[PDB]
């Protein structure tokens, strides 16, 4: 029996949600191709690193992978949609913001040589710290782990010093002191037991930013029609399964930092006041940078 065989290398924790609907989209493409498609997940960076994943595509040294295209905003501007702050907080609205801006997005990746096939969000994104803050007098001078620009932009107007780090990589900058602070989920702060490190989470649902499932555009172009279609029934099961399982655990993960010591509690008056102040200097500048477009779709959004 004749088959191809792909490798996808992804960046998160093997038994992170994301990488298992990884193992889920390649059982999926698998039976939906009668077995002539056999992808093989790398989670956790081990084949290609998360900082490696979208040029690995680009270039076809991997057919498929899974990236964090936020993570490559500062190339396309337009991928920073996901971290607009404030404007989508909950998975509904996350999805009509996508719904809005998803042609252009699209559009952009195929100027990078890409097609997503699916994506995911993250659950809502929140503080984690080593110490109480209430605001912004409490975080000047912290070291902090940024995941893109605009994480690494909200620290900087918290005067805090941002250096950015994989996933993968987090436990061990935690342990050596690289950072003491970080925005993300309480996905990610489960599945690097960060309570080993940090204390606080403050809980602020300020966005929720995707992972896409990328092929290769010439591959793409080029696979039998069935075989396309069949990744394309594969990744919209996988990216409705993948979607309800991270809504399923948000709160379960929050639950898990509290049962191993975190104080986890909602952002204070105080403190929410200026990061609501913060994510609105945010959203203005990435409107200013994508220009017509992002009106566009913060307007189509609106509208839903
Ligand atoms: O919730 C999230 C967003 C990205 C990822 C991270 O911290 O790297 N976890
Ligand atoms: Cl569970």
């Amino acid at each position: 029996f004749q088959s191809m065989k792909w490798d996808m290398p992804m960046a998160y924790a093997a038994t992170n949600f994301h990488s298992e609907h990884g193992v889920i989209f390649a059982d999926k493409v698998k039976a939906y191709t009668g077995g002539k498609l056999e992808i093989t997940t790398h989670p956790g960076g081990s084949l290609f690193k998360g900082g490696e994943i979208k040029r690995a595509v680009q270039t076809g040294q991997a057919p498929i992978g899974e990236r964090f295209m936020s993570a490559h905003a500062n190339e396309a501007p337009l991928l920073g949609w996901d971290n607009l702050p404030f404007l989508a907080t909950s998975y509904e609205d996350n999805d009509k913001l996508w719904a809005a801006a998803k042609d252009k997005v699209n559009a952009q990746l195929a100027d990078l040589n890409l097609v997503a096939l699916y994506t995911c969000p993250w659950p809502g994104q929140g503080f984690y710290f080593k110490k109480e803050v209430t605001s912004s007098a409490d975080t000047q001078g912290i070291k902090f782990r940024s995941y893109n620009s605009a994480t690494a932009t909200f620290a900087k107007e918290l005067g805090m010093l941002p250096v950015q780090v994989e996933a993968a990589e987090l436990s061990q900058a935690l342990a050596t002191g690289v950072a003491e602070a970080f925005i993300s989920s309480g996905s990610t702060g489960y599945d690097r037991k960060v309570w080993e490190h940090l204390s606080h989470y403050y809980k602020v649902n300020a966005w929720l930013p995707r992972n896409y499932v990328i092929i290769n555009k010439g591959i793409y172009e080029g696979l039998s029609d069935d075989i396309r279609s069949a990744l394309h029934k594969a990744a919209d099961e996988t990216g409705a399964a993948c979607a309800a399982k991270s809504a399923e655990l948000a709160n379960w993960y929050f639950e898990q930092l509290e049962a191993n010591g975190m104080k986890v509690e909602d952002a204070g008056p105080a403190f929410l006041k200026e990061l609501k102040s913060i994510g609105a200097k945010m959203q203005a500048d990435w409107l200013a940078s994508v220009g017509a477009d992002g009106q566009a779709i913060v307007d189509a959004y609106k509208k839903m």
